[PDB]
């Protein structure tokens, strides 16, 4: 279920699996339909808040969606501990209207109080019906 990812903080994230996809073959996000993906990361701060933004590149394009609850604290247990691990488990869904890709980045970022909690970028979504 563990997918291949390339950080982009420090290391935080340990290991991150998305519904339907295995290591390093393409990972279709399948438009309208709900994209669920869990990550296994370390606080890396103590943090009474905590923040969940998911984004996809594709040919020179960036999107996010609106209309998401991007509060992690509805995920997880606030506040977190420094040190301590957490598992969080976030539905993501891109609309119809977002254009269909066959070379689609995502980066998932959590940040807290004091910055960055984590960050990890996968490099083998797909967009498509």
């Amino acid at each position: 279920d563990q997918v291949d990812v390339k950080d982009c903080a420090n290391n935080e994230i340990k290991k991150v699996m998305v519904d339907g996809c295995h290591g390093s073959d393409p990972c279709i996000i399948h438009r309208g339909k709900p994209f669920t993906l869990e990550a296994l990361f370390d606080a890396n701060q103590n943090t009474k808040t905590a923040k969940i933004e998911i984004k996809a590149s594709l040919d020179g394009l960036e999107i996010d969606v609106p209309g998401i609850d991007t509060n992690a604290c509805h995920f997880v247990k606030c506040p977190l501990v420094k040190g301590q691990q957490y598992d969080i488990k976030y539905t993501w869904n891109v609309p119809k209207i977002a254009p269909k890709s066959e070379n689609v980045v995502v980066t998932v970022k959590l940040i807290g109080d004091n910055g960055v909690l984590a960050c990890a970028i996968a490099t083998h979504g797909k967009i498509r019906d």
